[PDB]
């Protein structure tokens, strides 16, 4: 069958992953008691977009659910499926004359339906004239709410879709549910986006040299991933952290975009992932900007280490993802401790929440076509209200697979370490003469991409992590990638 | 005064340029007879957006009117101007505690005053509170057709603006016609983008080699913008169209994606421009993939050459630009015909719109904050309903301190050459044994930004340009 390619060592990835969706998807909705039989699946796919009133057009990056479902980089496309043969029809745009002439090749429905290996492709103008005619009981559209943005997905419409019956509440957890659990066919994307985002982690490392503005190691890592990966987008805009920046965990948006010179002595935390084709990856790496781990930095980085490693061999199925990050918690305390910022009952520090001080946001989430993806909070499982645990984006236990980021951390944040001090039942546990060293440290987060599976996980990710690893990888002269 | 930088060899920009704005735009609403003491000027700053409904965040880029008036990069602002005194107010956001974990420091307002040299800044929820204490006559927001989109720029809006006194006709056209003119320190920032895009644009030409997909040199191009000119962004998607795709205007868009591998005996055609500071940069090279002119690129090349240097060489104020449109049609058809192409009387061509079917875009356009900027087609000014002419983004007449794309090209397009050859009034113009030979051969397109100067024009451009020049580069030369 045909596949997604961008040729040169990018990946190709068969159009057949999609259809499995599909076929994934419908299995799924057979089994829903509620699920009318002649029911119909109607997706809407994302439109071309400009910069607020002007005409400078922003670059299309297809709907996630509509890209599980159909794998269509085209803006302006609906797509459905027939329920209970798992017929699929896309929908393309009828294109004008001049389109020939300002954006390209006017293509047939016959090359969309070869491209796409789908069942019928008809033009979007008529798709209420060929649903009709297949008669449906129900169209089935999305509409939900994302537990990671709080926005409602907006659900399919077109012109005359009134004259139809339409649920908006059933499909919805269903999909959701299908893209938590990764075929092998995205695995391998998975696979791929972290192989070429590790390259490209570790070029940034080979590159680094105190001087040096964040900004320009975020420039060579997308290029990396551009140029060697074809990956056109990230999965997330980059976060360049050097020095205190590292304490801020989603640095480098505009309003802090990664414009810090880099000094010697910094510690860099560096959280980027190319995607491809609209699948994830999001990997971090730590280290001394200079090349060399002090004393307090090596305590500190390898008290992650711990964590990590701690984790990833603990998961496996059955094990529920807060008690993760509960034991993340406790390696980090106990790191602490040993290094002396903290003093006492490490039992007592757990009791008190003192872990989440140093790490405030959630252990690791599920990932897949988005970076924070669907699916951690389904309908009966709770949000934890509970500091650090209340920032998990999911409180799920583990199933093969889920595709979950590990991604423990522990910083040194002003207002979150002058609350504990103020605080007499945490206060007590922290040694301020000590901590006074670790102000304006930073801090260090360590992210893997892992996939559950039968008897524990498959660690996607391949970066160098031990701090040996480390100072040898940065130390290292190939000129492997020397642009101009 | 304090400056935007982004440090290493990027340019200082000084936020006295948004002062200057500001001033310029009040001093003209002063003279408007429709303006009454004691306006306020509101603008809404952009805000932050996700991927649909994911809480994937989109790189924030500012509202262009809001950059021209305040620089101010943070989403979620506004802005006022008092147009009697010219004292501007910041409305920023107030942030959330957990701002300080997640996002960053939160600033004071006195350190958002510092950072932008405004008079006075204020949190956003006040806004109403600050604009009722100062007793405003009339709150003139922004409203507006663009003329490029075709979209409705949307005013400005907060809860309990219903209050005020509001006129939305009023700024739009005094607003945009101050960004048509540019100040010497917005000038400063255009030869800077224009000078990186440049380098960029060499650096591609000496990288490219055949076997290379499109999307290569897209990336080698931002790479330099960069990490090299603080450029975090394009002012347009890269257009990198090799072999047949040069032949399509705005290539290299999501269906369309540079995806394809650059070819032996390809002509290139890239079209791409850094943004620095929301200020655009806009070029187009064109050049053999291997780095060596056939005879017929060769003459299709210099064709393109020739009508550039005629019009850069005939722009002066008082110039209409649809003449200068008009210029280069005669030009490329003259050509056309020395290359055997076409035959008969150049006159007659001209009258036939022959010009069209080889250039069927307009010969280029004002260039500022957006690539296609503001105020081409200004009330009164209208669209010429001819072929080639009527995509003209501007019909105005030249004057000093306007900024420009000379942007000729000539392209073989499939579908317009055999409306020609069908056309009776067209198709005797065409050769069919010399044309043949061109039929995939894409185009050629060489654009250069520019400023109307009291004298003529200044050069924004600095990349090679003749055959000469271009296989040397092309061939590593400093
Ligand atoms: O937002 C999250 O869940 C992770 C933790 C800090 C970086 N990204
Ligand atoms: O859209 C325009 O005005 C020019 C013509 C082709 C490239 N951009
Ligand atoms: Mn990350
Ligand atoms: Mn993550
Ligand atoms: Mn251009
Ligand atoms: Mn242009
Ligand atoms: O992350
Ligand atoms: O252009």
């Amino acid at each position: 069958g045909p596949s997604f390619w961008l040729g040169n060592e990018t990946l190709k990835v068969p159009l057949a992953l999609f259809a499995l969706n599909r076929q994934r998807l419908c299995e799924r909705l057979r089994k829903n008691p509620a699920v009318q039989a002649g029911s119909i699946v109607v997706l809407q796919g994302g439109e071309e977009t400009q910069r607020y009133c002007t005409d400078t057009g922003v670059l299309f990056r297809q709907e996630s659910f509509f890209h599980w479902a159909f794998g269509v980089t085209e803006p302006g496309c609906y797509g459905v499926i027939d329920v209970d043969t798992g017929k699929s029809t896309l929908f393309v745009p009828r294109l004008p004359a001049s389109h020939a002439t300002w954006m390209g090749k006017i293509h047939s429905k016959e090359h969309f339906k070869e491209k796409y290996a789908v069942d019928d492709v008809q033009y979007v103008d008529e798709i209420a004239s060929v649903l009709t005619s297949q008669k449906p009981s129900v169209l089935l559209t999305l509409r939900g709410v994302n537990t990671d943005s709080g926005s409602v997905c907006r659900e399919a419409s077109f012109d005359g879709i009134s004259k139809f019956e339409v649920n908006n509440t059933i499909l919805h957890p269903e999909i959701v549910e299908c893209r938590v659990f990764k075929t092998d066919m995205e695995l391998e994307v998975l696979r791929y986006t972290n192989k070429i985002s590790s390259e490209a982690h570790r070029e940034v490392m080979k590159a680094v040299k105190v001087g040096m503005k964040e900004y320009e190691l975020e420039s060579l890592f997308e290029h990396y991933c551009y140029s060697r990966g074809g990956m056109r987008h990230s999965s997330y805009t980059c976060i360049c952290g050097s020095g205190e920046n590292s304490a801020v965990l989603h640095y480098g948006h505009a309003g802090a975009p990664n414009d810090r010179t880099i000094q010697n002595g910094d510690m860099c935390l560096f959280d980027m992932g190319g995607e491809y084709y609209c699948f994830a990856s999001d990997i971090t790496c730590s280290f001394p900007a200079n090349g060399k781990f002090t004393a307090d930095q090596k305590a500190v980085y390898e008290a992650v280490l711990r964590s990590s490693r701690a984790v990833m061999g603990a998961m496996k199925p059955g094990v529920w993802w807060p008690d993760m990050h509960r034991l993340a918690d406790r390696i980090h305390l106990e790191e602490l401790a040993h290094m002396g910022i903290l003093s006492g009952s490490v039992d007592a520090m757990v009791q008190a929440h003192l872990g989440a001080v140093f790490m405030p946001h959630g252990l690791g989430h599920f990932l897949g076509i988005d970076v924070h993806d669907v699916g951690g909070y389904p309908e009966g499982v709770e949000r934890i209200d509970e500091p650090g645990l209340r920032s998990l984006r999911t409180a799920r236990h583990l199933q093969p697979g889920m595709v979950l980021t590990v991604e423990p951390g522990i910083y040194f944040i002003d207002h979150l370490l002058d609350e504990a001090l103020a605080d007499p039942a945490r206060a007590s546990f922290l040694n301020r003469e000590v901590l006074q060293r670790f102000r304006g440290f930073g801090g260090v987060r360590i992210e893997e991409d892992v996939v559950v599976t039968d008897s524990g996980i498959e660690l996607l990710t391949c970066v160098p992590r031990t701090v040996e690893e480390i100072e040898a990888c940065m130390a290292g002269c190939d000129k492997a990638f020397t642009p101009f």
